[PDB]
């Protein structure tokens, strides 16, 4: 009787300790969330930012595209004409 | 003759618009050169902060380790606790 309450107040100590040591680390935990949540968001801003630069970037590579293929097609009309004006 | 008017003409005007074409085409890759440093930046960046998240990852899992430990010490009192009152209720 006396060994039994002995060993279980000792048994519910360290229960006690060990509920408080996980409420420590369960709040640790919460701050490396915190922090884990906050660079995760950073990532994400700057990620909006690059798919902007990545828009503006293929927009512009589009268009230069266009313009060059107006141009090759404005120089066979070139070539054509000299080539009509070289006969005379 | 006027044919050959008609077609100097033409290629006179043919010639203006390449030049235009031209000009539009350095002003266009201009702008294609910063927008493509701009990118290179942000890729860098990103780079960057990928590397900085997955050290806060690994602070995080460390401390669920941690966590980890101690439930299972936990459990195992829990166990001893159910025994040790069963043998007390008895007495």
């Amino acid at each position: 009787a006396a060994a039994l309450r002995a060993e279980l107040r000792d048994l519910e100590l360290e229960e006690a300790r060990l509920v408080q040591e996980l409420e420590d680390v369960d709040r640790n935990n919460a701050r490396a969330a915190a922090d884990l949540q906050a660079a995760q968001a950073e990532a994400a801003e700057l990620d909006q930012q690059e798919r902007q630069h990545y828009r503006d970037y293929s927009a512009l590579k589009r268009q230069q595209l266009e313009l060059l293929d107006q141009l090759g097609n404005v120089e066979n009309q070139l070539q054509y004409a000299r080539v009509q004006l070289d006969r005379l």
